[PDB]
């Protein structure tokens, strides 16, 4: 549900409380998700953040670099956030000029 990891510093009730505080609230993101992780690095320009979720329907992946170490986790999830919106899409949606009539189910799977 929310696993973190990192190669230099340690997990604390803090950053699970954040991220874990965010989960709960992506409500309208809830749909799928399996067993997430999340992975926290560093660099002497800052730090790090990557995160892999896999789902029914495919998988996702967001990564942070900024020079604050929660700002990027908070950057991180925003992808998380950020791609979900894509994956409901919304499209420009188009009718018609005046109503027109076309559709066939003879010859619409095979070829197309």
């Amino acid at each position: 549900t929310m696993n973190i990891t990192s190669k230099q510093m340690e997990i604390t009730p803090a950053i699970r409380q954040h991220v874990a505080d965010r989960l709960a609230k992506l409500e309208k993101w809830q749909t799928h998700l399996i067993n997430p992780h999340i992975i926290l690095s560093k660099e002497p320009q800052g730090f790090v953040a990557d995160a892999t979720i896999n789902t029914p329907n495919g998988v996702l992946v967001a990564s942070g670099k900024h020079e604050d170490m929660y700002t990027a986790i908070n950057e991180l999830i925003n992808k998380l956030e950020r791609q979900l919106n894509k994956l409901q899409h919304k499209g420009e949606a188009r009718r018609a000029a005046t109503s027109v009539k076309d559709a066939n189910f003879v010859e619409e799977v095979e070829e197309e």
